[PDB]
């Protein structure tokens, strides 16, 4: 994997082709809601009362430092291009007030429900929310084509740095030595040369050959002819003790926390659906190179994980099988998801996604929190989304430990059905940590 370098893309004004990820997203763009919440609009509670004029000036400084925020998109001769403008004020901005969490969440909903224009911009919105004494919040929506979950922490770190510099009368300008998203886009095209691309597409095409299962969860409603894009969320409420034993389980069995979550979720899906084979999508970060860690952009590729489950496997068996599947997938993680779909030529339907109908995410680092000025600031996500998937399981591990959230499609589910699912999943995860040797058929269902 070659290092990413600044200037790989022409610095002479010519528009770089959109990245593989961006191309996939632009082709989907209707005026639909954000497809998921975990990578969508976000806010941060600040322990001071931000000055609005200086905060707006700080935002302009972030636009100057983050070229993807100044990028719009257009087809030119059959190629989707990244057109970069010099307008550092291309942001949907407002100053508003809140006196309690309800009023703050109302401001969050207004930002979160914006439908930003990829051809004309802006591709970012920021609200400076002024709260009760010494409290304020920054609310932000960066279009999916221009961001990923980690971009939220990158944005806030850059914003707060700029706010502080401006306060001190210091300049806030682009770092010419940092690579751009345009540089990354060209680097990725060079990495996916014809041989390398064919090799990774060949891998998934073999792994995922034949008649793939379509997730068959019990639902409260049949899938409707007209999808309404109405996403819900519900906390998993995984006890802190079990969450800690689950992390210990992963460590002692020699798998990553993500591998163990994949395994537990696959057993949950297999039980609920009745299906032996289950497919789980996961958005894998492409920020391997430290040169990408301070950039806003779409540095993710969706991979498909296939698991087979039966009730004579042990907890340990399914952890080890998750380890093998995840290990092999991550080796081939640069093969763009939409090209995998194209190779597999799935039978696609309106409403249900290609290849995968559910996802599992583990939120880490800049997607969940930052430190600024020796203060830990949590990145909080809005709850509105378009329910691209039937269900998404979004996990995060903080100091109190690991916690989870279920993003779900309200076209299919009433909330008490999702609460029941979440109860069964957390129960399974607690059993995993207690009985790693047990055959799955000995892990009794909740309420037996
Ligand atoms: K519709
Ligand atoms: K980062
Ligand atoms: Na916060
Ligand atoms: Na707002
Ligand atoms: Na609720
Ligand atoms: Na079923
Ligand atoms: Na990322
Ligand atoms: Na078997
Ligand atoms: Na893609």
């Amino acid at each position: 994997i070659p290092e990413l370098r600044a200037g790989l893309a022409p610095r002479d004004g010519r528009a770089v082709e959109a990245s593989f990820g961006q191309s996939g997203i632009w082709l989907i763009d209707q005026y639909l809601p954000n497809p998921a919440a975990y990578n969508g609009p976000f806010f941060v509670r600040l322990p001071f009362s931000a000055d609005p004029d200086r905060l707006h000036a700080a935002v302009r400084g972030v636009l100057r430092r983050q070229e993807v925020l100044r990028t719009t998109y257009a087809l030119s001769d059959g190629t989707l291009r990244q057109n970069v403008s010099r307008d550092d004020d291309a942001v949907v901005f407002e100053v508003a007030r809140y006196g309690d969490d309800k009023e703050l969440d109302a401001l969050v909903h207004r930002v979160a429900n914006l439908r930003l224009d990829l051809a004309r911009g802006p591709v970012i919105a920021v609200t400076c929310a002024l709260g009760p004494a010494n409290r304020s919040a920054v609310i932000c929506n960066i279009h999916h084509i221009a961001s990923d979950a980690a971009s939220a922490g990158v944005f806030l770190r850059e914003l707060l740095d700029a706010y502080d510099r401006l306060g001190r009368g210091l300049p806030v300008e682009a770092d010419p030595l940092r690579p751009t998203y345009g540089d990354f886009s060209q680097w990725y095209r060079e990495l996916m040369n014809p041989e390398a691309l064919t090799r990774s597409l060949d891998h998934f095409a073999a792994r995922l050959a034949g008649e793939l299962p379509v997730l068959d969860l019990p639902t409260d409603r049949p899938r409707p002819p007209v999808k309404q894009h109405r996403g819900g969320t519900l906390p998993l409420h995984l006890p802190a003790a079990a969450a800690d034993d689950f992390e210990a389980l992963a460590r002692t069995e020699g798998v990553t926390l993500f591998m163990a979550l994949v395994a537990a979720y696959a057993v949950f899906l297999s039980r609920h659906t009745g299906q032996r084979r289950v497919l789980i999508g996961s958005p894998v970060s492409l920020r391997d190179d430290p040169a990408t860690h301070e950039l806003i952009g779409y540095f993710v590729n969706l991979v498909v994980l296939q698991q087979e489950i039966d009730d004579r496997m042990t907890v340990r068996d399914v952890l080890r099988r998750a380890r093998e599947e995840v290990s092999e997938a991550l080796r081939h993680k640069w093969a763009p998801f939409d090209k995998v779909v194209e190779r597999l030529q799935p039978p696609r339907s309106s409403g249900y996604t290609p290849l995968v109908q559910t996802m599992l995410v583990l939120t880490q680092g800049d997607a969940g929190r930052i430190s600024h000025d020796d203060t830990e600031l949590r990145i909080e996500r809005g709850a509105a989304h378009g329910a691209k998937y039937d269900l998404s399981l979004v996990f995060e591990r903080d100091s109190e430990g690991l916690h989870g959230l279920i993003e779900y499609d309200a076209d299919l589910f009433d909330e008490p059905t999702v609460r029941a699912m979440g109860d069964r999943l957390r129960h399974l995860m607690e059993q995993f940590a207690r009985r790693p040797d047990a055959p799955l058929h000995e892990l009794e269902a909740l309420g037996a």
